[PDB]
């Protein structure tokens, strides 16, 4: 019952600072642009120990499937090869990627009847808030 807010389709309704988020992390220019654009939908759901994230847009497809607190390989959507660890902090999941000595977190909430993520890299937060689908 660990995610049981969290399970279902989310569709992005709002995206703030996502570009800089992504030059942050490294992503060059046209897949700034092409990934910007994009309105994907956050299925979420649990099994078990095991939580899926499937994230289905025009621009990529990307699934996660992962047990909290148990490090994994995940290629992200702009191809960056990265070790991953998600847990849950006081509700929060916290989603640490690793990759070049570089790290980035991103934090889902729900809040109200939204999922708000939160991603940061150094000092540049974005915030991406989903409704229900
Ligand atoms: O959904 C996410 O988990 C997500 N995380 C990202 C991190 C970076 Cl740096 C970039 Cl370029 C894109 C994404 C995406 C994304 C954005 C648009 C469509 C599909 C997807 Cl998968």
């Amino acid at each position: 019952h660990m995610c049981d807010a969290f399970v279902g389709t989310w569709k992005l309704v709002s995206s703030e600072n996502f570009d800089d988020y992504m030059k942050e992390v490294g992503v060059g220019f046209a897949t700034r642009k092409v990934a910007g654009m994009a309105k994907p939908n956050m299925i979420i759901s649990v099994n078990g120990d095991v939580i899926t994230i499937k994230s289905e847009s025009t621009f990529k497809n990307t699934e996660i499937s992962f047990i909290l607190g148990q490090e994994f390989d995940e290629v992200t959507a702009d191809d960056r090869k990265v070790k991953s660890t998600i847990t849950l902090d006081g509700g929060v999941l916290v989603h640490v990627q690793k990759w070049d000595g570089k790290s980035t977190t991103i934090k889902r909430k729900r809040e109200d009847d939204k999922l708000v993520v939160e991603c940061v890299m150094k000092g540049v937060t974005s915030t991406r808030v989903y409704e229900r689908a």
